[PDB]
């Protein structure tokens, strides 16, 4: 009953899985929502008119359409944006940026050019959104109010997790939640490879590696046991499972792990430190 | 609105798998926990302790557990299996639905062992795994020689109030053993290992456990409700020159794909070992 | 393209190859093709003279003969040949670079000391036009009129593939698509090796090898679906093929490839980087 | 073509491998779909939507696809083909060719189990790949004891329509399973790796799968019009200290060829086994 009207600047894959979330959790209607794009000939584009979403070519229209503003472009293209519609960004919005590694001192020195006291957050969430099982963290800029920290926090708790970080947190989220679901969708298909060698037919193997990933997040979630004690609930004394475990282990499989949440999370800060020398 | 009222639920064995499906049945609201009985010659149990703090009733005497009960799980070691059929053999009878969740254990060892008591047992094979305990579980089963065409669908019925539930031919799941059945132990290395990385990069170890799990929650839950292959899913993470596609190489360059299909080679390989040694 | 007269700075792999190309395509007649080059008795020379190419050691003959004029030396000699001919250039003239890595801005700056406006296109290709099925993606300069994009789109696409990218992405395509022909022969004389050690003639596993690599690609172009659906389709439960598939993917595999495009990608930027700094 | 004139073909197995055939056979030309007829158990198939859109005839019961075909498919995984010899062995006439598409499974197999019912059963072994459906196929067959010499020419005809088609002994099918059968694998792989080099690298994920095919098929067009060695065709694309060069020295340091040595070894190695596991049994 807030009736809020939200933007993307940017109408891809994030403001796709973020406008889909939202409308099936009821918090926004479709119409409600403005997305904008230079190419309005892609997929995204076209599965957003399909929901109801408004699409116009023009940022500027996105802008004034909006109460809350997702940028929700590559991080290269943030300052340009921000030159370009930062004359139109007024006192009501909230300006909340998607953007990986862009941070909020990077955006308010655009905006504070144009108007005094810009309302900026900064969040890094994931597409799983789109089933409202997203992993959202954000940090509150500078002139944001303890209002609408609150307001983001529940408007992103409708969709997923939630919780307010420090921004200096924000890149190593980056590496594990935000790029965390490309991890999973590499190792299902590899289990399903595992189960289709060892005679399951295909479907099953996905249908059946995904309920068990699936089921095993959530009994952690559920549990104050460590990840290992749960690990041991599994493993009987010479059985399968431990058998399984041991030649992940001889393959480093935990370090493979470590090395992704680092490597994404070092990528994360590498572009910025280009994004901050362009400037 | 499903509710088994005449149905009384045994467990021969009274440990992770039978607290799993116990808590999973009571909190579907498919039984009540006193319609339940678990045994178990060690009273002094942690997972004893939580049975009977959900009302399950508890006693030493398997042949107790079969008296009771018109459903009755096996849910003890493979190797025990035979000496527990030795033992209640003799108490099987017509009304009874046997259910052995024995990884390996084949519906032929159980019912020629049930056969030189009583023809025609009703046994029924299934794979599961502890998420059930959420009622997230992955379970399969097979029917025996004598189940009616009622039992498996009775069995599905229960056991798909605690998650995902199909039949199988019964030679896939060894297979599926060491897919679903295994793999929450595989999840829980990995976010373990997860939240080791964010640990590294500066993350408190309780938020990097959080997100690292809801990310795989989320992941999964995308790909059960996707049409799409889980490599096109991968695609619409991983943005050109981006963080995600960087993360993808290094792992690529370990070979964790290989590492999970050998997981899963592993543990299919060392079930059917397994059995082949009880057989033999 | 009746009227349209094509010249070759360069006559070598490349030159051949597009001009064996254009010409079994039909959109240009071999004489009206000219190619210059300072070793002319080179193989590559001798077979455009095969196909009746006209051909001079003097790269201001090709520039008065052409309209479209194509650069196919090697890169550090690109600065050299702009030098040369810069003066010559017309407002006739669309030059267009195959150059790995050198930019339309190197290109643009040499050649607007001698005339302003020249009309820059760069593309990457690769040799399979020979064959009519190259894959090239061009990049507009400054001073390239619309037609003149439409007009090397409509010549290139005879050939194979042919799309209009922005110039940021061309490092990037020459890891994957121009080289990509030298990653495909090097698996190709692989499985063949795997044929014979089974127990194949080395002339059918040669034939076997790449008709599969020709169906498996026409099959992922022709097709909606994700390489990995494709993937999934070919292998059943238990079967030969997932066996395969877990040896390639115990060996990282799937790593190789991609250090391979980042591998050509890098040496691309790394060698313009020497340029720009000469 | 006269072969084709009023030959009626017959699919036992409605999956990947019939969808591929049949899809291709149709494009081609050379049969009417409602010429064309499939079984299989379980019209649940995605396989089986496709077909019934062709106009591809389709029943659960395989002896009916056996009274209905001249030229008979054997496309169902190979440790069903024993069982499904029995089920319609005596139902194969003189008049019928059996063509088996199932992977390892010998000629003698079948020929002992038909045998038991008529003196002559004509049968072909082949080993095709999926890309049939784009009438780009790599196919070799083996004639059995009592083909006919016109058998032979039929079966060269029909699968040449699709693509590549040879006769070799029977003891080669083994190995070419292992390099064109699993091939196509091997590229979609392939493909699929290149692709995420091109995305690492800053190109779009779909400009990056059409540009990595394009080159996969290109290349592999050029060495078959090609008389010259792949090794001499890849020194022309590698100028001297040039970004061909350094991709391939990383490829080189991965192994990268025993990879693909292995992958063909693995395949015709768990082709033979699975066969000697169905004959010992
Ligand atoms: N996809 C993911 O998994 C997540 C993405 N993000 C962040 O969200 C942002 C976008 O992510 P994707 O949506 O995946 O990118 P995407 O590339 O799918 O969509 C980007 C959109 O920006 C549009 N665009 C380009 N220039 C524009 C301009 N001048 N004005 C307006 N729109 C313009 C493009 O047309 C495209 O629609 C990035 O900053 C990324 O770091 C963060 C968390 C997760
Ligand atoms: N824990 C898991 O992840 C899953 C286990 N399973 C199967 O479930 C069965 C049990 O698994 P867990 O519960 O993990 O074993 P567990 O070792 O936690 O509990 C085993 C129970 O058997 C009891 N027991 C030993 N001898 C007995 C006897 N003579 N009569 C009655 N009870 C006796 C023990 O006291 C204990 O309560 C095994 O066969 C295993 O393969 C299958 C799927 C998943
Ligand atoms: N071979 C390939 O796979 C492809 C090559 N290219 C690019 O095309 C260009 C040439 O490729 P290749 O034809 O393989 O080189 P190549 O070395 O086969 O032929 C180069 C030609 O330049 C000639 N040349 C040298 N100095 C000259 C001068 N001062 N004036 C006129 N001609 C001169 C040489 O005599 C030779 O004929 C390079 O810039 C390369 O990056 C781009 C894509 C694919
Ligand atoms: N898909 C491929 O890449 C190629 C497959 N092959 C061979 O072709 C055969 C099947 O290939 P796919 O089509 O991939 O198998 P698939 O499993 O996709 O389809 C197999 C068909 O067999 C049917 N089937 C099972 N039992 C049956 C019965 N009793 N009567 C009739 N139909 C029955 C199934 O319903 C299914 O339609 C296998 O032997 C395989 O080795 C060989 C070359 C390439
Ligand atoms: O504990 C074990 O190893 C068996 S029970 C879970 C899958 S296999
Ligand atoms: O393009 C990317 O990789 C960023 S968006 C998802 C996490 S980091
Ligand atoms: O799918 C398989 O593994 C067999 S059928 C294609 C070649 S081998
Ligand atoms: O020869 C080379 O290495 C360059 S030209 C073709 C691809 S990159």
């Amino acid at each position: 009953f807030q009736s809020m009207s939200v933007g993307f600047i940017g109408a891809g894959q994030l403001a796709f899985a973020l406008a889909k979330g939202f409308t099936a959790a009821g918090v926004l209607a479709a119409h409600k929502i403005m997305a904008s794009s230079p190419d309005m000939d892609l997929a995204t584009v076209s599965a957003l008119r399909k929901m109801g979403v408004k699409l116009t070519p023009h940022n500027k229209e996105t802008v004034q359409h909006s109460d809350v503003l997702f940028l929700a472009v590559k991080p290269h293209i943030i300052p340009f944006i921000l030159d370009e519609i930062g004359a139109d960004i007024e006192d009501r919005h909230i300006v909340v940026s998607c953007a990986a590694g862009v941070t909020i001192s990077s955006i308010e020195k655009k905006l504070s050019a144009f108007r005094p006291a810009p309302r900026v957050i900064r969040c890094m969430t994931n597409t799983p959104v789109v089933v409202r099982e997203g992993a959202t963290v954000y940090a509150t800029g500078t002139h944001a109010q303890v209002e609408d920290g609150r307001l983001m926090e529940q408007l992103l708790s409708s969709v997923g997790f939630c919780t307010e970080v420090e921004e200096d947190l924000i890149d190593a989220v980056t590496g594990l939640s935000g790029s965390g679901p490309a991890y999973a969708f590499t190792a299902l298909d590899a289990l399903a490879d595992g189960g289709v060698k060892m005679g399951l037919p295909r479907r099953l193997a996905v249908r059946l590696g995904a309920q068990a990933l699936l089921g095993a997040a959530k009994m952690l979630l559920h549990s104050e046991q460590h990840p290992g004690q749960l690990k041991d609930n599994v493993s009987s004394p010479g059985g399968a499972t431990i058998h399984a475990l041991h030649v992940l282990e001889s393959g480093g499989f935990r370090s493979l792990l470590i090395n992704a949440v680092e490597a994404s999370c070092i990528r994360t800060r590498e572009l910025q430190s280009m994004a901050d020398q362009e400037q």
